[PDB]
């Protein structure tokens, strides 16, 4: 089979770190395994532009190999050209980079699988990290400190404890329900929670959650709303101008989720009115993001209220070696032919929904 | 009474945030409760140098109030001039900028009250949040973002989970048992603490914590060590070279405690020469730190590794109402000749050693 590996090069950083298996130099650590299996593979960063290596290996690609920290978009255009692609995997968790809608409702007989749960505690720490940096004003105060300044006052007069606030996750799946897992011990005045799937009860009854029917009245009365479910049409540009007005004035707003449930300016817009105290996440649209997008530069009225990073949370070296594995073991089950996916791996199973997370369907 | 209050300077901030009450500028809100009963208030920032605003009052002083974030550092000398001082209050929590044991070793009849409890839970979400931003290398994917760059690698090739670490407290009074109980939904390998103050076996059980009596063989194991311990003649200067060749190479290292307690220099060779992966904390010896203070440029070898902050985890907006209200009552026990001090806020009465926290007595 010829295989197409979409990942982010190290460059010089691939000689300080062995376990960087999820780079392009490092191909997963998969490569021996997979040359012994007889298949060829094209490893590769160059995915944008019409004669990226990407686009020369389309045509005959049978599998594509993704990652979402450099994502190979996979557009209609692009499927229309891969007359063999009969499986894109995803190194990591998220497949939105993909057009699924395109494959499901043309029928295209292509699955797409990704590794489900490999990453999902290094985001969920990511959120409450995240969670912690915006309310605790973290990112001037380390700022104040290495431009060899000192003034309490300037940092506390926007620092707050997470203690006795109001908590709202949007989509409580593995991280939704491992973020409020993680927050209660920090004791929150209350745990709230938005999906179109209810928690199982005695998971609700252990997080103290509360169920809130709709985003309006959750937005509404949260302090804290962090992003957890996955980018589909019911998602993109959920987080809009006009949804931001229904936040409680001066909240946190996380997303370790996708960049585009949020609609970019909107965001940056609320953050510099006070609408927003701050937001923070590593995802983005597109990535990599270009110089200009908006979320670098935009702060709150006091210059911080900015916790960005780079698309990186699910790309620790104790996740890498998780979704290596997993990548893998769903190769594996493609190659022998028996199609023994694990259920909640599979997005598309030859163009079927398969997955209940992106969407009623 | 004349009362000397040592607070920080708010300035232009003050004019942001009304709720700011542990600055110059709001006199904890109790400046027309004390002139209202006839006491003299001086309200300084001004605290270091032979003809500061401080030592101008200190020989007529019945009582002074101070605060751990910008600390009047009452020492011997200053003792020793302080002929009408009967009281020292803190507003806030911790005692050793106050020469605690100069007062009981010659018998200063002055007592030293703290408002015990008031910042516990702010300073353990900042250990919280330290810990997570340093594992996780949250500041330079910051830094990354803010300067236009985009390179997962060059933050994920030294990014972990907090799971599965081994995490040591030395120190597990209010603070250090706080940050075990945040930490116990993050699934570590183990959660250790070192003090000589035995937790309860159902307080040890709740959070799954071993006991290590040896601190050197407490830190060998741990990739995580935080320091929850109050600053006495036991803890200074703990956290020194010998100690720190006995931690686990690469260890990460969280301090809110006090600065004195590690050796400063001690910490940033350490964090050069790759000992330590990272150090961060908000507390300093002295403070305000000085602008050449090693801590403020101390780098581990990929420049990342540092998490400093100023002097302010206990000192957030939902701390200071806490601790201000404490100072208040503590002052009316002493003005009424009650003496009715919570027994918890009594670090010396009338000279004597109230609390066991501080060494043994
Ligand atoms: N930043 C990272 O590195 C990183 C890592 C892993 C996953 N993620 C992203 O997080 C997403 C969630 O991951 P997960 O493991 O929790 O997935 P999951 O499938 O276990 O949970 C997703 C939840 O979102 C719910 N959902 C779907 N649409 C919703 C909507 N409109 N409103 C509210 N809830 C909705 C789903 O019903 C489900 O319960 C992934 O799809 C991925 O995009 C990012
Ligand atoms: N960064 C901040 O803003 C902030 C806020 C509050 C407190 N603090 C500092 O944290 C310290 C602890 O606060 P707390 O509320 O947990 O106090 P605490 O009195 O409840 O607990 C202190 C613990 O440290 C133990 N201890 C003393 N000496 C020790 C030693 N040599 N080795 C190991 N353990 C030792 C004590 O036995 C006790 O159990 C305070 O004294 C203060 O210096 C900082
Ligand atoms: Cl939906
Ligand atoms: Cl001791």
């Amino acid at each position: 089979m010829k295989i197409v590996l979409v990942l982010y090069d190290a460059g010089k950083h691939a000689a300080d770190e062995e376990k960087l298996y999820g780079c392009t130099e490092n191909k997963l650590g998969i490569a021996n395994w997979l040359k012994d299996q007889g298949h060829e593979l094209i490893t590769t960063s160059d995915k944008e532009g019409g004669n990226s290596v990407l686009d020369q290996h389309i045509p005959d690609a049978d599998i594509i190999i993704t990652t979402p920290f450099h994502p190979a978009y996979i557009t209609k255009e692009r499927i229309d050209k891969a007359k063999k692609l009969k499986l894109v995997v995803v190194a990591g968790v998220g497949s939105d980079h993909i057009d699924l809608d395109y494959i499901n409702q043309t029928g295209k007989k292509i699955s797409v699988l990704e590794v489900t749960g490999s990453n999902v505690v290094s985001a969920a720490e990511h959120v409450l990290m995240t969670m912690l940096v915006l309310v605790r004003n973290f990112v001037p105060a380390h700022e104040q400190i290495i431009n060899h300044d000192w003034e309490v006052a300037a940092i506390a007069k926007d620092a707050y404890d997470i203690e006795g606030k109001t908590i709202a996750t949007i989509g409580a799946g593995r991280i939704g329900y491992r973020v409020l897992e993680r927050l209660v011990p920090f004791n929150p005045k209350e745990l709230l929670y938005y999906d179109y799937q209810a928690l199982p009860k005695d998971a609700e009854e252990k997080v103290g959650a509360r169920r809130v029917e709709n985003i309006e009245e959750l937005v509404a009365q949260a302090d804290i709303v962090t992003i957890n479910a996955p980018l589909h049409a019911g998602t993109k540009g959920l987080i809009n101008k006009e949804l931001l007005s229904k936040f409680k004035k001066g909240a946190w707003l996380v997303n370790t989720a996708r960049g585009a449930i949020c609609v970019a300016e909107d965001v940056a817009a609320a953050l510099e009115s006070g609408q927003l105290r701050g937001y923070g996440g590593d995802v983005w649209f597109p990535q990599p993001a270009p110089k200009d997008h908006p979320w670098r530069d935009m702060r709150n009225k006091y210059g911080a209220g900015n916790a960005m990073t780079p698309h990186y949370s699910g790309t620790t070296l104790d996740a890498q070696t998780r979704y290596a594995e997993g990548t893998k073991n769903i190769l594996e089950s493609f190659f022998t032919g028996k199609f023994d996916y694990r259920p909640q791996d599979i997005i598309l199973l030859n163009g079927e929904y398969i997955t209940k997370a992106y969407g009623k369907h």
